[PDB]
């Protein structure tokens, strides 16, 4: 799993060699910063197909960059700062801050393919996950799955198929097939990362971190979307 250990050693190495107010550019021209992508990516379990290790490379990338340039992250504030975000890119968000929702987002073949998965917001955690989240009193539990997606993983997204209730442990799962509509470039959570992998790849990455529940989920939603 994660490793916040590395975060540090590559913050007190990369403040070291580097003009201190080093650029997004400049990090990266560095020559350790992609040893060190490198290592983590040999983590993920093998297997994965080429057009999902690229998506996730991107991600560490992300992490490592945010983590030098912006530091450690709590969970109270998972907000990256952007400057050039013209409005139509941003979530629209004036917010307010068992059972359980779920999604299964796709995006159309013509916008690249799979279905989202995110990390915890422990960013110095190595995990992948769906976007899932709780009911508010009295929210229907689409309307639910609707807003969590909007803010843990930033993209409007419309219903395809119910997948209805189920039962892990002491909870109750309701599950969503969705569609995303439009995709944002700033979102309420932005810290954390999006990946979008294809279903055969997402259903590796989430048994690889004992996510069961999710497997199912995927492998249920799989069909439904096979099913039109």
């Amino acid at each position: 799993v994660k490793l916040e250990n590395i975060l540090t050693i590559f913050v007190q190495r990369a403040k070291a060699k580097l003009p201190q107010g080093f650029t997004a550019a400049a990090l990266g021209n560095w020559k350790g910063f992609s040893r060190r992508v490198d290592t983590v990516m040999e983590h993920y379990p093998k297997g994965l197909s080429e057009k999902a290790i690229k998506e996730l490379r991107t991600a560490e990338t992300k992490r490592f960059t945010d983590y030098a340039m912006l530091g450690p992250s709590d969970k109270y504030n998972l907000l990256r700062p952007m400057q050039g975000v013209d409005e139509a890119m941003i979530a629209p968000n004036l917010v307010s801050l068992r059972s359980v929702v779920c999604n299964v987002v796709m995006r159309s073949e013509a916008e690249g393919g799979g279905i989202l998965l995110i990390s915890s917001s422990k960013l110095d955690k190595q995990d992948f996950i769906l976007p899932k989240g709780g009911l508010e009193k009295g929210e229907i539990a689409y309307g639910a799955a609707k807003r969590e997606v909007l803010e843990e993983g930033g993209v409007k997204v419309k219903k395809l198929k119910e997948l209805g209730v189920t039962l892990v442990g002491d909870k109750t799962y309701e599950s969503f097939l969705m569609r995303s509509k439009k995709v944002y470039e700033q979102w309420s959570e932005s810290r954390r990362l999006r990946v979008w992998l294809p279903w055969d790849d997402a259903i590796l990455l989430l048994k690889a971190n004992k996510h069961d529940e999710m497997v199912e989920i995927v492998k249920q939603a799989r069909a439904a979307a096979a099913a039109k």
